[PDB]
């Protein structure tokens, strides 16, 4: 079987904590001995449309934020801020601070999220960056702060922290330095998410999968260039399959001794029939939140 | 905004989660209080597959043939028993890391987290359900025996599945932590297969009451319900009760909908219990 599988969340949630500042309260990533969060937090109802953080930054003290760890209330003796994250120093490190470093990913890439409440956490769920710089992701008022994660070797790279919601019910957020994916701002005026594309290399390397397990009947006698492939998956609305992308798909081509071009006719070939009532690995829709790398790490 | 397949968070089942190796086998084994349990497959060879007589093969074993790896430090085992299909370790120290839990049975129908380990060593977790047929649609890549299931009440961990071995159609069987196997299974490699599986109608309702609540509205008499849906399970009054637009009203948008996307799925999920609806959308 195959299944959308997150990567277990234990060691970050021995880092969630709670911010408090004013009556505005979401979670923070307790690493060391400093605290991160979104920067919004020191907002007011009138601080929503055009805020200046340096201004309302400048105006707090360090007994302004209220951070908690459970039941234990820890003491803030810095704070600072880098783009649009909120750094505050704590005079404790955190005990349960695993090895971590902190990434940005590229669109396409999956990536699990530990939806927390009050810094409390609530649920596990995988999901990737969608290529207009947004995450399908499932968030409920509370749950600014919650991080995206992986775990490589028993060190865990934060990539994500969520911040908003936007109109259409997708969310955004940024890196741990406080960089936004995509051209969002952390501002209440109304932002929309550009257009969405399916993550063609991520629907190939899922095709690999569904080889690998045993289904082979979307196969087909057909191959095709790279760049005939590219002018029909576009017209489906498919990101654009580059050189890297095949180049990426090697060690899956290899495993399974089918080309990438020879699972791209394939592709094209799904695309024009669609599934006729049959299921590749218990979906009726290609699925595009497998990377090539969590096929082979499933698998 | 948003509806995801949420799993609970694993980190109280991680710290549990230990390595079981007896002769040539390797599993996964769950350490709680001083006891570490187990599928009792682990002690089969590879001639003592088809046919294996537990009962036998267990007093031949002392308890220095069980070798438990904790991180980096061996569990030294000080007695063995079994209760139905799972082995109980007896070991000299008691977990620290135990967290409040609970041994239940679930129903079909019902949902559960699982945290697939692999030779003790977590990798991966995912939220799945009970299936009517008594299977469960997991991913299991072997070395995977002995992972649990569970869910979370409050602090309260309910283990409620271990997994002891895949099904030839993909599917996979297992018990719960008293050893009872969940469908008509046994621990043996030999021929059996999973029944005619049914879809699980109440959690479809549920899952178009989540769609509601997300904004999708397009396709918005209980015995005509079921005629039809059983051409699927049929729907009870506690059914209904339990999914408190009316549910008759839901009904006839699901009979409109087997005959003649929604959450960005093209099938009827029904993996979504009506509290996982309330836990996720509130
Ligand atoms: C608020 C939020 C998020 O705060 C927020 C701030 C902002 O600019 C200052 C813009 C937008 O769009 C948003 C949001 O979308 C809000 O979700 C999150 C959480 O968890 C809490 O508690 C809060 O008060
Ligand atoms: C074996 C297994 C599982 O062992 C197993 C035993 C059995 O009867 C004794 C029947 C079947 O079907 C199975 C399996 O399907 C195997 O998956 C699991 C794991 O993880 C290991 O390591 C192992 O040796």
């Amino acid at each position: 079987g195959f299944r959308k599988m997150a990567f277990p969340s234990g060691k970050v949630e021995g880092c969630m904590v709670q911010v408090t500042c004013g009556t505005t309260t979401l979670n923070g990533l307790w690493l060391d001995d400093v605290v991160y969060c979104p920067r919004h937090v020191i907002c007011t109802s009138e601080d929503m449309l055009n805020p200046n953080y340096e201004d309302l930054l400048i105006r707090k003290s360090n007994h302004n934020f209220l951070v908690q760890a459970g039941n234990v209330q820890l003491r803030v003796i810095g704070h600072s801020m880098q783009n649009c994250v909120l750094k505050l120093k704590v005079d404790t490190a955190n005990p349960k601070t695993p090895k971590y470093k902190f990434v940005r990913i590229q669109p396409g890439q999956t990536f699990s999220v530990l939806a927390c409440y009050n810094g409390s956490p609530s649920g596990v769920y995988q999901c990737a960056m969608r290529p207009n710089f947004t995450i399908k992701g499932s968030f409920l008022n509370g749950s600014c702060g919650s991080v995206g994660f992986n775990i490589d070797y028993d060190c865990v790279s934060f990539c994500y922290m969520h911040h908003m919601e936007l109109p259409t019910g997708v969310h955004a957020g940024t890196d741990l330095e406080g960089n936004f994916y995509g051209p969002f701002v952390d501002r209440q005026t109304a932002q929309a998410a550009g257009t969405d594309t399916t993550i063609t290399v991520n629907v190939l390397a899922w095709l690999y999968a569904a080889v690998i397990n045993g289904d082979r009947w979307f196969l087909n006698r057909f191959t095709t260039t790279l760049n005939d492939f590219n002018l029909v998956a576009m017209k489906y609305n498919y990101e654009p399959l580059t050189q890297d992308h095949v180049d990426i798909l090697g060690p899956l081509s290899a495993q399974t001794g089918i080309a990438v071009l020879d699972m791209c006719a394939s592709l094209k070939e799904l695309l024009q029939n669609g599934m006729n009532g049959r299921t590749i690995l218990g979906s009726a829709l290609l699925e595009d939140e497998f990377t090539p790398f969590d096929v082979v790490r499933q698998c």
